């Protein structure tokens, strides 16, 4: 039972967002210590590549060596469907070890996303709460956020995606905000990035009518 | 050697009288030198015999296990009994044991708030309700729908999600069709929790005006 190799894809909010590299990850564990320098090689369909960083060897707790690699991935290259393979090489192993990760397959659906006021008997409290129901978006790789008069918020949680009737998902956002300053008449905006979307983004916008 | 997970009770069994809970003990990893496995029960350190001890199963990995199941009574339960389960076999140097109980905390019962089907939704045939369920601890919830007095079987839950100040949400969403939410139609989010009163509660819905 020796080296184990799990590859890792970017994160939703760096494939969506233009500003930030998104970067493919490769693991490997249970490096035990003859035999411990491993080596990496990377292909981006079919083709090698060497730009990754390979890290070095670190240590772990049950004596073990864990070893890390990670590549950078341009954009559209992730979700135009290339597929990114880590092969790995080491002394004490029979045949290089390999994996390959790509795009969620799956023909992408386009969320519809929607925005719910708070309810009626929630205004007595002090904080109301907005909503924003994200639903039909497939895959589940979803970046959802709030900003209000333009500028961004932090006061938001958001439910993992659920899987609905029609092989869909969606999700619900909550924004806790102050009663004061949605019945004094100010817009909130919820905004959603998903890869099926006009310019990967969209956004409703609620204010009190 | 063997492998000893204690697992409390469904929060549907304990918050429904007419459900039975129970305490679930499973060994997991007990060799086919010595096989047979004993349970002890004590709840609140004190010994009970009325468990449901299965045969041993068999397994996969070409090891064993063993299942034991306790009943509970619902009030003992949510009184904070604690729920001993002690395992012994013949490779185990000593018995080995786990305890199990319910959540600790100060309970919070739950607010429920339903909300109506979003201003650009009702373009469509099929129209969702949603309830917004905020601010209860523990995260053990029940959730379901009703219309007009009888079940509904078509409805999905978002999983507890953890709020900023240690209490859970979550979200349930209900779809049905524009014909029978413009008719004027009652719907009826239920919540069972153990914070409330009967533990229970019920807030509902219609085109109010
Ligand atoms: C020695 O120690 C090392 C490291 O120590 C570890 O960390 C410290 C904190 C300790 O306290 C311990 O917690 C722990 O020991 C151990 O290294 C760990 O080893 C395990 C297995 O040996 C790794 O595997 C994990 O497995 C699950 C699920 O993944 C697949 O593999 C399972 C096989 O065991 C299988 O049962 C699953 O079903 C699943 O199978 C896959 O299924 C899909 C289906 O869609 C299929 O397509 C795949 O082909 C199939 N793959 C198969 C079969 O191989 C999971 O728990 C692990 O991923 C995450 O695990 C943790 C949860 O987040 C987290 O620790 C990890 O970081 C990882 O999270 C991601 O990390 C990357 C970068 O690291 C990051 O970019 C991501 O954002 C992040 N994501 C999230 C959500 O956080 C993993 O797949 C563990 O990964 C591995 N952990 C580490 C840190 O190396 C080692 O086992 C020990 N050895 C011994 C002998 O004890
Ligand atoms: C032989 O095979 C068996 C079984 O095969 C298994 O299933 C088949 C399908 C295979 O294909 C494989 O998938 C798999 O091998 C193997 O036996 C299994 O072995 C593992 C571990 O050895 C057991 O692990 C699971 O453990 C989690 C929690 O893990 C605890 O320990 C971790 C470290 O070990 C630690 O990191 C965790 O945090 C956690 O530790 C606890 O943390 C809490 C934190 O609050 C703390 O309070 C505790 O004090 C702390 N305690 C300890 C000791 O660490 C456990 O939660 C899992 O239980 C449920 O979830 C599984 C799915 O993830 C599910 O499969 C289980 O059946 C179980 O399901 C529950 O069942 C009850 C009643 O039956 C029901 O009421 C629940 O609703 C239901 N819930 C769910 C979600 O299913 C899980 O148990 C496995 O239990 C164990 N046996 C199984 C899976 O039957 C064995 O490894 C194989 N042999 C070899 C050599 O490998």
């Amino acid at each position: 039972g020796g080296p184990s190799v799990f590859l890792f894809p970017p994160k939703p909010k760096d494939t969506l967002m233009i500003s930030r590299t998104p970067e493919v990850t490769c693991v490997v564990v249970d490096v035990s210590q003859e035999e411990p320098d491993v080596k990496f090689n990377w292909y981006v369909d079919g083709v090698e590549v060497h730009n990754a960083q390979t890290k070095p060897r670190e240590e772990q707790f049950n004596s073990t060596y864990r070893v890390v690699s990670v590549l950078t991935v341009t954009h559209q290259d992730w979700l135009n469907g290339k597929e990114y393979t880590c092969k790995v090489s080491n002394k004490a192993l029979p045949a290089p070890r390999q994996k390959t990760v790509s795009k969620t397959k799956g023909q992408p659906r386009e969320p519809q996303v929607y925005t719910l006021p708070p309810p009626r008997e929630e205004l007595t409290k002090n904080q109301v709460s907005l909503t924003c129901l994200v639903k039909g978006f497939y895959p589940s790789d979803i970046v959802v956020e709030w900003a209000s008069n333009g500028q961004p918020e932090n006061t938001y949680k958001t439910t993992p995606p659920v899987l609905d009737s029609d092989g869909s998902y969606f999700l619900y956002s909550k924004l806790t905000v102050d009663k004061s300053r949605w019945q004094q008449g100010n817009t909130f905006s919820c905004s959603v990035m998903h890869e099926a979307l006009h310019n990967h983004y969209t956004q409703k916008s609620l204010s009190l009518s």
